[PDB]
């Protein structure tokens, strides 16, 4: 429909911890925007099943965060593996953005990309090698004019779709607040 090699793929993952070699992906969500950050379509929001032995690696932060959000219950009830989650997400993305064109977009998105390289390389390969990291702009704004940052706030629920929507909203805020293009 609005298929374009200028469209942006936004992605957020939730994990059982910070180490891709030890931990697992338990949620993924994607959004496609056009190049002007208008949201065109939201992709599959997938709680990925993991056995208790993997959930049992979670520290207190992860356990309390992902239990209180309802994600742990959704993970336990899920019948979707990483491979099926890749299949669903690729089938969505192919309708909106060509392979290899969009940088990976999000907040500190290098961390998600590490988990994609390790656990979902077929999905990682769909992105261009570059990164659109909204937190790059956050950090530059904090140093150049930190008063700007008091004008925007995040809920930070660690529900993957809500958090990637907040990533887009943050960049929209920066477009008006710190950019002149
Ligand atoms: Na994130």
């Amino acid at each position: 429909m609005s298929f374009s090699d200028q469209n942006l793929i936004w992605i957020d993952l939730e994990m059982t911890g910070l180490d891709p070699e030890m931990h697992k992906i338990i949620e993924m969500a994607t959004i496609v925007t056009d190049s002007e950050l208008n949201i065109l379509a939201e992709g599959p929001v997938i709680a990925i099943h993991q056995p208790e032995s993997e959930l049992a690696k979670m520290d207190e932060w992860c356990t309390t965060t992902h239990t209180a959000s309802g994600l742990v219950a959704r993970v336990r009830q899920s019948q979707v593996s990483e491979e099926e989650a890749i299949d669903q997400t690729l089938a969505f993305l192919k309708q909106w953005v060509p392979e290899g064109k969009s940088p990976i977009c999000g907040n500190s998105i290098g961390q998600d990309r590490r988990f994609l390289y390790k656990h979902m390389p077929r999905l990682e390969a769909y992105f261009h090698y570059r990164y659109i990291d909204v937190s790059t702009i956050k950090e530059l704004t904090r140093r150049w004019q930190p008063e700007v940052l008091k004008e925007f706030s995040k809920t930070g629920s660690h529900l993957a779709l809500d958090d990637i929507r907040e990533s887009i909203a943050e960049l929209q805020f920066y477009r008006k607040a710190v950019f002149k293009i």
